[PDB]
DNA sequence: TTGGTTTTTCGTGCCATAGGTTAATGACTTTACAGAGGTTACGTTTACATACATTTGTGAATGTATGTACCATGAACGTACCATAATAGAAAGA
């Protein structure tokens, strides 16, 4: 959703080999999260976390 | 009157009687080689006490080992002198 931003940067440059201007062009495509919009994905590590743990409780030989 | 054959002495040559230095094998004798017999001072073999090493446990040096819970949101963070001409490349008008 960003490369088109991407493809104007690059027909500018003249094959830099530099890796830190590389690394943040690359980088610079997601922004800046909110405070509370983690909270979600922190939902989400813990609904993932959660069922791994129900995975290897429902292995009845792991006891 | 002169040359040459004949003849006799005489010192010289040949033969025989005497008598002495010195070769012979030996018998020497002296030196050298060959025979055993008592004595010396080592050279190899053997046992025994003590020593440096080398083999063990035990008290100290470091070293990775995982974490610390007000808030920390993009940049090079100071690099550098700018020579010269063979050979290609990506386009721009011929």
């Amino acid at each position: 959703a960003a490369a088109q931003v991407l493809s104007s940067v690059e027909s500018e440059i003249g094959r830099t080999t530099d890796p830190v201007r590389m690394y943040m062009r690359e980088m610079g495509t997601v922004e800046l999260l909110t405070r509370e919009g983690e909270i979600d994905i922190a939902k989400r590590i813990e609904d993932g976390i959660n069922q791994v743990q129900c995975s290897v409780a429902e292995y009845p030989e792991a006891i």
